[PDB]
């Protein structure tokens, strides 16, 4: 089997991206994150505390024949960016673009943290990390992929994320109009239940290649690229005004400022990020002074290969027996 579905960005910024997923029968359609860097399917529901809903989409078991209560099962999960949710779970039919699972942990939110509420398109998300990382407790259980894997034609699937534009999750199958040359294949570490990768090294702008070993992951579920201090130095330095606010809490940029492009290396391959992904706009309404979107990672303990990285090429999530993850340019 396979699945397509169309993945579109929430906002004028690609803050995140949202792809239609089908939940229960008769089917509830939510429209869900999803997130390389996490393994919980979880939803805003029925159950979810009603002051903390406005305006999502909520999925309701009690009107979902397929849907079964997993006795005893609770989850809790906190984000890198401080947010968080928990709630309990049921089973039930999930579909992504025509590939449907059955008996897939739909984790039902009771509580979301604010930053959940205040966004109302994104109504729960999917994740795509391996499932050694779901929160599901006493039993942990398997992401979507992880349950879909042994019936795709093949055990993949990709992103190719656009640039403040619609994109594509494909699931069993490599689109191969989707992409320019040929695909580089890395080897991934699952050892942090991440697609955990080491890029080659980094260009800024027109510069010469820097060598470098630089492991990070492959997240979607992440809006910018955060890297090492140094190189992150090293690319604001070519913008002028450009600097680092703490009151602000990153890089900051004229909005006048025309940016350069940054180039990361998959082994011998390069993918270039174009100086506009690396726009996040004023950093209040009306104002001068632009928010940057490579930022550094000092602060997370991970290097983080985000959207702003990932919607520049035609990415390959390959859950083989030994995982691997490839990298075109597109």
């Amino acid at each position: 089997s396979t699945g397509s579905a169309t993945t579109t960005p929430i906002d004028s910024l690609d803050d995140a991206y949202i792809t239609p997923v089908q939940i229960g029968t008769p089917a509830q359609t939510l429209n869900l994150d999803f997130d390389t860097g996490s393994s919980d399917l979880w939803v805003f529901s029925s159950e979810t505390t009603a002051s903390e809903v406005d305006g999502q989409t909520i999925y309701t078991p009690s009107k979902s024949t397929t849907a079964k209560l997993l006795s005893g099962a609770t989850w809790s999960i906190s984000y890198g960016d401080g947010s968080s949710s928990s709630g309990d779970v049921y089973t039930d039919t999930v579909s992504v673009g025509g590939l449907t699972v059955t008996g897939q942990a739909v984790e039902s939110a009771k509580k979301v943290s604010s930053s959940f509420t205040e966004d109302s398109t994104i109504d729960g998300l999917l994740g795509l990390a391996f499932s050694t990382l779901n929160t599901v407790s006493p039993t942990q259980q398997k992401t979507f992929f992880d349950n879909a894997k042994a019936s795709l034609d093949s055990p993949v699937f990709t992103a190719d994320l656009g640039y403040h534009a619609p994109g594509t999750y494909n699931f069993g199958f490599i689109d191969t109009t989707a992409y320019t040359g040929s695909i580089t294949y890395t080897a991934v570490s699952t050892k942090q239940g991440f697609w955990e990768w080491t890029s080659t090294g980094y260009a800024v702008g027109s510069g010469t290649f820097k060598s470098t070993s630089i492991d990070g992951i492959a997240d979607t579920g992440t809006t910018l690229l955060y890297l090492p201090a140094t190189v992150v130095s090293a690319y604001w330095a070519q913008v002028s005004g450009a600097k680092s606010s703490s009151s602000v809490g990153g890089y900051v940029f004229p909005c006048s400022a025309t940016l350069p492009s940054f180039t990361f290396g998959v082994g011998s391959a390069r993918i270039v990020i174009p100086g506009d992904y690396i726009d996040f706009g004023p950093i209040s309404t009306g104002s001068s002074s632009c928010f940057g979107g490579i930022q550094s990672s000092a602060g997370i303990g991970i290097n983080i290969f985000g959207d702003v990285a990932l919607k520049a090429a035609f990415v390959v999530f390959n859950g083989a027996t030994t995982p691997t993850l490839g990298f075109a340019s597109k």
